[PDB]
């Protein structure tokens, strides 16, 4: 298991524009196109992201290309963020993947706001961090995925993705 396979499990693969769990136009492996309610705006973002007139449909290779860019961007966001970087650097590789997963789903600024959870992770108080992470809109709106990510933080294993 690795961050790419973990996110493929959590995000799926769809080759036509679809609405994500929040109702926002998305394609591929959880590539958010826009929060605009305009499908035309989403189609314009997609063509810009892919570099051709897609008419709302992409190939698997194209979806994987955006996915690799999006994972890269999530990691970059962590490393440039004054609050996320020290936590990330303190973690082992498995728990690092859990943090990348959160940033992929909610964004750098969103995860950086989890001040008390981040502190508990920095302190390696894993059960306490897991309890705190679940007191969140994130957990309530996507509980099955949040449970997998939280288990990964709690145990430092891939058990929840087996």
């Amino acid at each position: 298991m690795n961050i790419f396979e973990m996110l493929r499990i959590d995000e799926g693969l769809r080759l036509k524009i679809y609405k994500d769990t929040e109702g926002y136009y998305t394609i591929g492996i959880g590539h958010l196109l826009t929060k605009s309610p305009s499908l035309n705006a989403a189609k314009s973002e997609l063509d810009k992201a892919i570099g051709r007139n897609t008419n709302g449909v992409i190939t698997k290779d194209e979806a994987e290309k955006l996915f690799n860019q999006d994972v890269d961007a999530a990691v970059r966001g962590i490393l440039r963020n004054a609050k996320l970087k020290p936590v990330f650097d303190s973690l082992d590789a498995v728990r690092r993947a859990a943090l990348i997963n959160m940033v992929f789903q909610m964004g750098e600024t969103g995860v950086a706001g989890f001040t008390n959870s981040l502190r508990m992770l920095q302190q390696k108080r894993w059960d306490e961090a897991a309890v705190n992470l679940a007191k969140s809109r994130w957990y309530n709106q996507t509980p099955n995925r949040a449970k997998r990510v939280i288990t990964t933080f709690r145990t430092g294993t891939w058990d929840a993705y087996k």
